[PDB]
């Protein structure tokens, strides 16, 4: 039975995947770990423990006497913050990036690190995007992912190092800080009940990759527990649904017909957003190990609606 | 006339390069760095200063005060050693572009940054590879020189930041001191003094190749080039590609009774076969008028004359 570390685990996915590994692997065989003071009831979920990326000398400290087996490496600065703080975003990333690599590849962990819709560029398909395609994003953010792809695959052949990633979609959950490119799809469900009326950020036609929590972190799980000879590669696009703020507010009108939509676009976010791709290609991911989402439109709106 | 500083400019490329800036904008502008003691005759050639590129404040100091406007990134570690170590090779090689970069876009400098066929993989189109295509490379040395392109790119589309990058084939030059494409340099040392060379890649193992004045122009050339011409900042720089095979063929019209022995180490091997084998530099051509000037024939003659 392994032991599990999840780093920067206090923001949107963290606590999800604690609660799905603790369930898999036992409340004390999954340790969360930030930089930020946790809520009460995540604390209580089970162990946590303060952990800084950027200091290397304390991730060794860690791994060793926590005798970590399986790291999932969730701590970054999204494509929100990072454009403003490129400095620390680099840092970050990419350091905090090399550190974990480092400390999985001495002490034998199996590593998990998410990349992102965020890892294309303007020069990517986007219709849909595959797994093997130019990648060129013009996001720190994006960059730093690519070189995630990269770091990760060539330390599973130059060394024996357990690396899998999956490309994840804009990620929905119901309780979820604002954002964010793909964070209107969150807010809309507040507003929803809050209301009856939403301000939305993007066009009402931006069609953008999007997953159900459950979906992400079922996946991410199953990856896991994936037997290695079935895994052609490293990297995987991970797929649900596509869709776009128009196609969502039909969704929602389903259940509350009375429900209002106005737009505000914001060109900073609206810029991202064109420059990615509109629908993720996991057609290997479902070939090689099993992947099927559980969520489209319909479930997804009905579960996040009923968070309300 | 700018004021320019070549980084780690004592390994096959730095000299030739501080020689031909100097000759176009003066011996005194021009500041070759290393961090390796420099032979006598290339210290004397003009000014020189120890730079550790690992080390942030000594490069914003001899930016500041030598008024740099033009840097040249030459240091680095190259695939063959950077395999053996993996950590120094990283630091170097990010983080010393990390630091390259940050202070080239705060005091407004143009910065030069070479890629290479090292920056493809096995995954990537091979003949010939475009300067927009799929990049997977699997050594590090490869997956430094990916983010060196992305990175610089960013931080011209986020900065004002001049990055300008060409992604040179394996450089053929008479003075060099053991890489992949490495064969190329020790057959000439062993062609003169008669007559056989013993090769370590396959007889028809087709790489892109290009000798030292056509990369060494290319890279002034795209640094003169009006900014507004440049439709990308990363491109294919080609001149010619052969196998060893066709080198012993183009040898033997200077020198009758050559020979190679094919004795073929793997390990070269295989990251020769990961890396394509031309370099199409359309892109270059059109945009800032790249042209070659040695094809095999006229390589082969130049080369000799050295012995
Ligand atoms: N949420 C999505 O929709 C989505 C989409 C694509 C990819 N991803 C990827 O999934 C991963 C996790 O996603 P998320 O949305 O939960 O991120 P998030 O922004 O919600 O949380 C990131 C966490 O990292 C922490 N952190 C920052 N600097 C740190 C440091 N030096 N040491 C330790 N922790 C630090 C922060 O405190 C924060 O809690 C990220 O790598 C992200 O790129 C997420
Ligand atoms: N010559 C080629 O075949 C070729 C092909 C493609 C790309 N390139 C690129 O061209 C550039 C120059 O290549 P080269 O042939 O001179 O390589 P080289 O190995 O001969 O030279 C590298 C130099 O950088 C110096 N250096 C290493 N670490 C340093 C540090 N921390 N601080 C300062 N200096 C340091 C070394 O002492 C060495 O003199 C490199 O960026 C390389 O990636 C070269």
């Amino acid at each position: 039975p392994p032991r599990v570390l999840i780093t920067g685990g206090l923001g949107q996915l963290g606590v999800g995947l604690a609660n799905l590994l603790r369930k898999r692997f036992g409340k004390d065989n999954v340790i969360l770990s930030d930089i930020r003071k946790p809520p009460a009831h995540v604390f209580h979920s089970g162990p946590f423990v303060y952990a800084n990326i950027l200091d290397y000398k304390s991730l060794r400290e860690i791994v060793v006497n926590h005798r970590i087996s399986w790291l999932f490496h969730y701590s970054a600065l999204l494509s929100a913050v990072g454009e403003a703080n490129v400095s620390l975003a680099r840092d970050v990333n990419i350091t905090g990036l090399h550190n974990v690599l480092d400390v999985a590849a001495e002490y034998n962990v199996r590593l998990f690190v998410p990349s992102t819709i965020g890892a294309f560029g303007p020069t990517s398909p986007r219709n849909p995007a595959p797994d093997l395609c130019i990648q060129r994003p013009r996001t720190i953010y994006g960059v730093s992912k690519v070189h995630t792809e990269l770091m990760g695959e060539y330390y599973y052949y130059r060394y024996g190092l357990d690396f899998r990633c999956l490309r994840y979609p804009g990620i929905i959950s119901a309780d979820s800080p604002g954002g964010g490119t793909t964070d209107y799809a969150v807010q809309i469900f507040h507003a929803a009940a809050k209301n009856g009326t939403f301000e939305c950020n993007l066009e009402a036609g931006t069609r953008l990759p999007m997953m159900y929590i459950s979906d992400c972190l079922r996946a991410t799980l199953e990856v896991m527990e994936a037997p290695a000879e079935r895994l052609s590669m490293r990297t995987y696009n991970i797929s649900a649904m596509s869709f776009t703020p128009e196609e969502l507010a039909q969704a929602l009108r389903k259940h509350a017909p009375d429900f209002q939509i106005t737009y505000c676009v914001d060109p900073l976010r609206q810029a991202i957003a064109e420059s990615w791709p509109m629908i993720l290609d996991d057609s290997n991911a479902r070939k090689d190990w099993g992947w099927k989402h559980d969520f489209d439109l319909p479930e997804l709106v009905a579960t996040m609606l009923n968070f309300h």
